[PDB]
């Protein structure tokens, strides 16, 4: 249970990740994106 | 605990999924959004 | 093992609630974001 726990966190973690670069990316304007 | 933090990961998943949605519509300018 | 699992749940938390905010300022316009 706690290994399968670990890969959905690590899963979570790089979602997050990749939401924050994009959000950043929209709210700074970056690109004109 | 394992119980209860596999509820917390749920959760998550579900707000990730909502998240990604929501700025996926965004950056494509779905709907004009 | 848990108990450190659920430090990386509460970071996840914090973050989501991060982004949740940035992405309803960006998408209802607040203060002209």
């Amino acid at each position: 249970e706690v290994e399968a726990l670990e890969k959905k966190v690590a899963a979570l973690e790089l979602k997050v990740q990749a939401l924050e670069k994009k959000v950043e990316a929209l709210e700074h304007g970056w690109d004109g994106r």
